[PDB]
């Protein structure tokens, strides 16, 4: 068994069929609107430039909705967001949708072609250490190596009034579940590292940090993958074990319990006509 990191190609389009049948952007969507504003109230406070270090490139639509919610609460502010993303293709796809909006005269760009740890060392090696205003981490822990050390930089670049927003899948959700029975069963990714908001509070609380937790109800339509055959169907199982082609290159034995699991109701709820699968999301804020 390949995992599905290792052919970007199948890795995309799953990921994709994963936000077409899934609540996932609503889900975000819903908290910049509802809770953000709340969050971001004073980071401006008192200065004449809001400085924004998005850690991931990947969410370019919600790092904009981020700046419309500062914009609004500090009108004129000039805003500076540097954007930390290995991927020259992310970059590259970020890069397009800002071009493609019109009004952000009070924004300045700035990409680094590189990881949240390759940019941690490069600034310990500055004489200097510079501080923001708002982090955020969305959905990209996954893909870090030491997360206590990334954790405890990250919190010492924080300004005056300022926050760090972190969001990882919660510990009540289907994934924790899944991870939790059947990871030790999947392909183990040197890179990837399964983790939910649970391990982050734990590792938050030794750290001494102090943050706040909100958990938001998000869901996973998985119903093509009871059709046997399904084209659609299959690209979820492969997003939900993260590996290429599950069924056509799986233990029978293995896919049958996921199966009779998959339905079960700790993983996902059965309503009108689909099964949906738990996707909660968990918001982490931390003071500086
Ligand atoms: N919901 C997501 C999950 C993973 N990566 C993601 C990366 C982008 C934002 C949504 C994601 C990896 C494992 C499980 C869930």
């Amino acid at each position: 068994m390949r995992s599905l990191f290792s052919d970007h190609g199948k890795y995309v389009e799953s990921f994709r069929r994963f936000l077409n049948h899934s609540t996932e952007h609503q889900c975000m969507q819903e908290f910049m609107d509802k809770k953000l504003p709340g969050i971001i109230g004073r980071i401006g406070d008192t200065k004449s430039e809001i400085k924004i270090l998005s850690i991931g490139g990947g969410a370019g639509e919600i790092d904009l909705q981020i700046l419309s919610k500062v914009q609004a609460q500090y009108p004129g502010v000039c805003i500076n967001n540097e954007v930390v993303e290995p991927s020259a293709e992310q970059i590259a796809k970020y890069k397009e949708l800002v071009a493609k909006i019109s009004n952000l005269e009070n924004v300045k760009f700035a990409w680094h072609k590189e990881t949240s740890s390759e940019y941690q060392s490069r600034m310990l090696e500055k004489k200097e250490l510079q501080k923001w205003d708002f982090i955020h981490m969305i959905q990209m822990l996954y893909y870090v190596k030491d997360i206590p050390a990334t954790l405890k930089f990250f919190h010492s670049l924080l300004g005056t009034n300022a926050k760090m927003l972190i969001i990882v899948v919660s510990g009540s959700s289907g994934w924790d579940k899944l991870w939790k029975k059947y990871g030790s069963r999947f392909p183990q990714d040197d890179l990837c590292q399964y983790i939910t908001s649970d391990d982050l509070t734990q590792m938050l609380d030794n750290l001494g940090l102090k943050y706040e937790c909100y958990d938001l109800l998000s869901t996973m339509d998985i119903s093509d993958c009871f059709i046997d055959g399904n084209e659609n169907g299959d690209l979820l199982w492969d997003f939900l074990t993260e590996t290429c082609n599950f069924n056509a290159t799986a233990p029978p034995d293995l896919r049958a319990e996921l199966g009779k699991d998959l339905q079960e109701p700790e993983f996902s709820a059965k309503k009108e006509g689909k099964v949906l699968f738990n996707n909660t999301l968990s918001f982490i804020v931390i003071e500086a």
